[PDB]
């Protein structure tokens, strides 16, 4: 009834689609560094405006900023006492090493790192057709996962938007950055013994059953 885990995958693999499932099943805090940055943007803060430029170019925000953000949420957020799902963090080796140290000092080490494996060619179609409900994070897909009431949140009525970093230009840079900087983290968790791989090219419900299976709960 408690999990401390990391969700790793390329842009469009299905992290934001699966994290609700995990958060419902294990009652864990969902810590998504992308959503945290996007809330800074919506508040119009200075960190938000600087991060927006970097995100829209397909680059990565500084390790120092990202490590500080997570450290404060782990320390000051009460829901993180029940367990947590890290989504989009760590994203570089330095972030992974600093997380390892943090958790060692708190005495709450990671149990699992789930890699969502899916080929790049599929990811373009997923990113191109995405619509998000900006007031929650709810992602839909024009073809693959439609709003029943078009361009509207099926369960909350409000309009869906396109993310500003979801275009072919930014996406090419986001994929290259994933392969260069993030994918090395997978070997880090293989060596520590907590890695499990999942076929993320399957449909959502199939991927969710695969994840439950890989976690050792079901
Ligand atoms: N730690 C960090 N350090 C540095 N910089 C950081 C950082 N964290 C964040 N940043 C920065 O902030 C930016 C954004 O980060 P972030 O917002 O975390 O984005 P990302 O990692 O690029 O991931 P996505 O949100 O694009 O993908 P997803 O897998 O969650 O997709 P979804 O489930 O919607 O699915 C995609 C689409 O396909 C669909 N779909 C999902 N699953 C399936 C399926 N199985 N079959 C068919 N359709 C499916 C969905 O409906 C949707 O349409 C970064 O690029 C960087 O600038």
């Amino acid at each position: 009834e408690s999990i401390r885990m990391v969700l790793i995958g390329p842009p469009g693999a299905g992290k934001g689609t699966q994290a609700p499932n995990l958060q419902e099943r294990f009652h864990a805090a969902h810590l998504a560094t992308g959503d945290m940055l996007r809330s800074q943007i919506a508040k119009g803060t200075q960190l938000g405006l600087e991060a927006k430029k970097i995100m829209d170019q397909g680059g990565l925000v500084s390790d120092d900023i990202m490590v500080n953000m997570i450290k404060d949420e782990l320390t000051n957020n009460p829901a993180c006492k029940n367990g947590f799902i890290l989504d989009g963090f760590p994203r570089t080796i330095p972030q992974a090493e600093k997380l390892d140290q943090m958790l060692k000092e708190q005495g709450t080490p990671l149990e699992k790192a789930i890699e969502l494996k899916v080929d790049d060619e599929l990811l373009v179609a997923r990113i191109t057709g995405r619509l998000i409900h900006p007031a929650s994070g709810r992602s839909y897909h024009k073809i693959f996962n439609p709003p029943k009431e078009d361009m509207k949140d099926d369960v909350t009525g409000e309009a869906l938007v396109q993310r500003s970093d979801d275009n072919a230009d930014a996406l090419k840079k986001r994929l290259a950055a994933y392969h260069a900087q993030t994918e090395p983290i997978v070997d880090f968790y293989k060596k520590t013994g907590i890695w499990a791989g999942v076929d993320a090219s399957q449909p959502p419900a199939t991927v969710w059953a695969d994840i439950l299976n890989k976690l050792g709960k079901n």
